[PDB]
DNA sequence: CGCGCGGGA
DNA sequence: CCCGCGC
């Protein structure tokens, strides 16, 4: 977020052009440009981006999400004068309080109303109790009294809550998540009346949003229940309609949930007073709100002065009436526990699968349990983010390791003297040069060997935010504190300022976008500034300066070591990237052999990534839910091979585990933090769906492919990429590029990079080849959605039962196809999918997890094992 | 192989 | 919409 400016995020279904006009008028009076954007997946995008201290200055969303944001410290406290607060209705301010603090400005107010056909029903009923008799009349006329969405409890809750239901008890400025109001007599009475309506055929238990909307807008039912978003559609129809107070139940008003569109201020915003002034003096005025409202209607409004104007529309007046008789929707993330439990209870009670009493008894206890576990997982997440490696660092160990490293440097120097230079395998390594193309030979059936630098330029210098560590003492400090043990005397360590790293990340994605999401001139310009580390073994540590926001979340209350280097004091270090050079031998034989076995046996699924950026082959423990009949680990070819093999059903599973474990073993010898990361993030329920004793569940494979610069947001904390070559020839380009670290390299005999793929922008330049040479690239990574879904399937059916279910589902689908054709087989699979989906959601509702994940971002931590350094 | 159908959200 | 799947 740039100082002296305002950027606003607001959903696409809003009046952003009108809002942009208010910005226009604001820029005119102040000189401060206001840019209005409507990103996709806005509800998810804001907490993900603001968690890194970036994103908009102002966010527009339903107030209920803003309590979760406040828990995460994403929002600035709002400080309106009492004179300003008087201009908005008092209950709208209650909607934007968290822990006694105002956290947003209310804008608009929405709630469900009763919508009725004036021609079928000139005087709509005041009571729910009237509706049975009224439906008898209209049934005689070939019509019905009432149709509304019965599938979503947002819609049925106003009746259920009328006589006493509630979500969480509110008291002393806080919701008590132990106190759920789902199982009291009021709730029971309301749901009973609802199910009696279905029991007496006045409503259909299958009625959903689309069925009700179509029936009301076609003149077939006299009433529906909907919000202001539905008025447009009714306005295109022939129906003469009104909007009024919801019916009472037992003389009490129906209690719809109230949603308040609100404007929050990013805690990481340099422009908080500019934001406050724009919101208080430009938007929250009649002129302001009208400009927005003319673009797309706001519905009811929080500003008393404009609401008095709008309320001349009786539909708006009714909205505010229903809203004032309703309950503000609780603004805490545990509402998800509430929603799932009540949705289940209403569906079961409407289908007779449970009595009303059993349905609500179980929703009550289930919602409370899920909300409690939700809290417990949030606190556990803080422990994993702040976890520390087993301590091997000390001042004595530092110094001894510094001696051994200094000895190894002399020995490597002497060995370089005796050989005439530095070599990685057979490849001559000279850091004075950048390796732009190079030759490989294939003298035998082993892997092709990198032999000769072909095209080069002088090697660009390191960027200024990246520093090679010269001191063996500092080398030993970081090695012992971070669980990195690179080849003695034959590696280079680097320190990278965390703030510049983040700026450079953003510049790299800016360049990729400007190029049209490809390697074009802007990405090339950055590549020309990257320093080649081809043939080197290196590690990059980032240093986060103690806040006296950010992408990185070190705990500066954790234990502190004394650095030999004074400049680390007041900072935390983490490992962002490491490049290894694996000596060809037994391990490389095993790995290459498994790739060959899996290719020959057709076990890779071929997919396209990033539109048509490149082609990628995948294997591993996927769960492809797009495949309706998938109910076990692996791609569809893997499911099939277990049944169709006439030798050994698990053969490809053995191959995959050896492949992941062998790559993992090679990496773990150098990076002892890797098994610590595995042990920390993989749950007991996730472990059977990893590949062996690793943090890998998915493995990719690419053949002479470039890849645009990007981040892998849905993967683990660290990712492993390797390359190996087949056949001889010359490759130009194809470098792996880490532009925010300012480095690139050509993979040689068997280069491996281990890096934080969710937070370091990276990519592979396109390549050109001469001869038959093939560069095979492969990522081993954690794709957490698959392990979560599989862990959930495991909890629902039993881990070992998945193969049996998978075999049965394959057989039942083949049978249908062979008997009744392709369309029948697709119908069997769709049925399987909905059965699978229901089971997964139930386990997901029970907080069953394969991996630990950030509750705020829905992703894995940006880094782990931060080490604080302090030198008094 | 292409392009259909498909799930989840 | 997308590091699937099957006609
Ligand atoms: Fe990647």
């Amino acid at each position: 977020i740039e100082e002296g400016k305002l950027v606003i995020w607001i959903n696409g279904d809003k009046g952003y052009n009108g809002l942009a006009e208010v910005g226009k008028k604001f820029e005119k009076d102040t000189g401060i440009k206001v840019t209005v954007e409507h990103p996709d997946k806005l509800e998810e995008k804001f907490p993900q981006v603001a968690a890194t201290g970036d994103g908009p200055d102002i966010i527009f969303w339903a107030h209920d999400r803003f309590g979760g944001y406040a828990q995460s410290g994403l929002l600035a406290e709002i400080t309106p004068a009492a004179a300003f607060q008087d201009k908005l209705y008092p209950f709208t301010w209650d909607a934007v309080r968290y822990n006694g603090k105002l956290i947003a400005y209310p804008i608009a107010v929405e709630a469900l109303s009763l919508i009725y056909n004036k021609d079928l029903l000139p005087n709509p009923p005041k009571t729910w109790e009237e509706i049975p008799a009224l439906d008898k009349e209209l049934k005689a006329k070939g019509k019905s009294a009432l149709m509304f969405n019965l599938q979503e409890p947002y819609f049925t809750w106003p009746l259920i809550a009328a006589d006493g239901g509630y979500a969480f008890k509110y008291a002393a400025g806080k919701y008590d998540i132990k106190d759920v109001g789902v199982d009291n007599a009021g709730a029971k009475a309301g749901l009973t009346f609802l199910v009696d309506l279905i029991k007496n055929k006045h409503m259909n238990a299958d009625t959903d949003y689309s069925i009700a909307e179509a029936a009301f807008n076609k003149g077939e039912t006299a009433m529906t229940i909907n919000g202001p978003w539905a008025w447009s559609n009714i306005d295109t129809s022939a129906v003469n309609y009104g909007v009024t107070v919801l019916p009472t139940f037992k003389g009490q008003p129906s209690k719809p949930f109230v949603g308040v569109l609100s404007a929050g201020i990013n805690a990481a915003s340099p422009n908080k007073e500019l934001a406050k002034e724009f919101l208080e003096n430009y938007l929250l005025t009649d002129e302001g709100l009208e400009a927005v409202n003319k673009d797309k209607p706001l519905g009811a409004v929080a500003l008393k002065s404009y609401e008095e104007e709008l309320a001349k529309d009786p539909r708006i007046a009714a909205t505010m009436e229903n809203a004032q008789k309703g309950e503000i929707m609780p603004n805490i993330p545990q509402m998800s526990a509430f929603w799932y439990a009540v949705r289940t209870a209403v569906i079961n009670a409407a289908s007779g699968r449970q009595t009303v009493d059993a349905a609500l008894a179980a929703a009550q206890t289930n919602a409370a349990r899920a909300a409690a576990m939700s809290v417990a997982l949030a606190s556990e997440y803080q422990l994993v983010q702040n976890a520390q490696l087993p301590q091997r660092w000390s001042q004595s160990a530092r110094k001894s390791l510094a001696i051994l490293e200094a000895t190894a440097r002399k020995e490597a120097t002497a060995q370089m003297e005796a050989a005439g230079g530095s070599f990685c395998g057979q490849f001559p390594v000279d850091p004075a040069f950048k390796v732009l193309s190079l030759e490989y030979s294939a003298p035998n059936p082993d892997i092709a060997r990198a032999i000769r630098r072909v095209d080069s330029v002088p090697n660009p210098p390191l960027p200024s935010h990246v520093v090679a560590i010269q001191s063996t003492a500092v080398d030993a400090d970081l090695s012992l504190a971070m669980g990195v043990s690179l080849t003695p005397g034959r590696h280079t360590s680097y320190l990278v300022d965390a703030r510049a790293l983040q700026q450079s990340n953003s510049a790299a994605v800016a360049a990729r976008k400007a190029d049209g999401d490809k390697w074009g001139p802007a990405c090339d310009e950055m590549f020309r500034g990257c320093r080649c580390v081809t043939g080197q073994e290196v590690v990059f540590y980032t240093a986060v300066k103690e806040p006296a926001g950010s992408l990185f979340k070190p705990s500066f209350d954790g234990p502190a070591f004394r650095p030999s280097w004074g400049e680390l004091s007041g900072k935390a270090t983490g490992v962002v990237a490491c490049v290894l050079q694996v000596p060809i031998g037994k391990e490389t034989d095993i790995i290459c052999a498994e790739y060959d076995n899996l290719v020959s046996k057709g076990q890779f699924a071929t997919v396209d990534r990033f539109g048509g950026d490149h082609t990628v082959n995948m294997t591993g423990n996927a769960l492809i839910q797009n495949d309706g009949k998938a109910i076990s680990k692996g791609y569809a070819v893997a499911h099939r091979a277990r049944v169709t093999s006439n030798v050994y059903g698990k053969a490809n599973d053995v191959s995959l585990q050896r492949l992941a474990e062998t790559v993992w073993s090679v990496v773990e010898k150098r990076l002892s933090f890797m098994p610590a990361y595995r042990d920390l993030v993989i749950t007991e329920q996730g472990k059977p769906f990893m590949l062996g004793a690793t943090a890998t569940n998915i493995i990719s494979l690419t053949e002479n492919q470039g890849v645009m610069l990007h981040l892998d947001t849905d993967d683990g904390v660290w990712t492993i990429i390797l390359w190996f070559h087949r056949h001889s020839g010359i490759i130009a380009g194809g470098e792996f590029v880490l532009p925010s670290l300012g480095i690139s390299f050509q993979p040689l005999d068997f280069t491996i990079v281990v890096f934080a793929a969710n937070t370091i922008v990276h990519g592979t330049r396109p390549l050109q080849t001469t001869g038959k040479i093939i560069r095979w690239g492969s990522s081993h990574f954690l794709r957490f959605k698959d392990v979560n879904a599989l862990a959930q399937l495991g909890a629902a059916y039993g881990v070992d039962e998945l193969d049996a279910k998978q075999r049965d589902q394959l057989e039942e689908v083949d049978a249908a196809n062979s008997k009744d054709g392709v369309g029948a087989a697709r119908r069997v699979a769709s049925c399987m999918a909905a059965e699978r989906k229901a089971a997964i959601e139930a386990q997901k509702a029970a907080c069953v997890r394969g991996v630990v994940m950030n509750p705020c971002t829905g992703r894995m931590p940006s880094l782990l094992f931060w080490q604080v350094w302090r030198k008094p």
